[PDB]
RNA sequence: GUUAAAACUCUUCUCAUGCUGGAUUCGAAAUUAGGUGCGCUUCGCGUUU
């Protein structure tokens, strides 16, 4: 609309964190150093995904508390386009406002 | 057996020139490389005063 809220997070590992490697040419180069590679960037910087553990925390707390929402993570679901994790994440048509 | 018969309105000359299917609209919306696996096994801080 007229506004827009831009929540800067900075996350601080308190432990080990693995997050693996997701492109084939990376994993096939690293294959015979690391068995786990590490999700990393082109410029040497790791990359966690962050769109979909929201969402999983969010659905999961919200199927909790008895408050409408979809699961998302069923293979091949629809999202519903009702609730507000449809609303903040998106669904086939309306999209995420959190970007 | 027609004031007859006989004599091809013929030859030559390009519908050509000038004008852009252009304008408007994002292949992107939905989907966490996740799940399984204990740096463990072996070696007395001896000896020497
Ligand atoms: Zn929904």
């Amino acid at each position: 609309a007229k506004t827009m809220k831009k929540i800067y997070v900075t996350m601080k590992t308190l432990s080990p964190l693995y997050t693996g490697e997701v492109r084939r040419e990376d994993k096939e180069a690293a294959q015979k150093r690391v068995n786990f590679p590490v999700r990393k960037t082109a410029t040497n910087k790791v990359l966690i995904p962050f769109k979909g553990a929201l969402r999983s925390a969010l659905e999961i707390m919200l199927k909790a508390k008895g408050e409408n929402v979809c699961d998302t993570g069923e293979s091949r679901a629809r999202p519903c386009g009702r609730c507000v994790t449809c609303s903040l994440f998106g669904s086939m048509g309306r999209a995420g406002r959190a970007s």
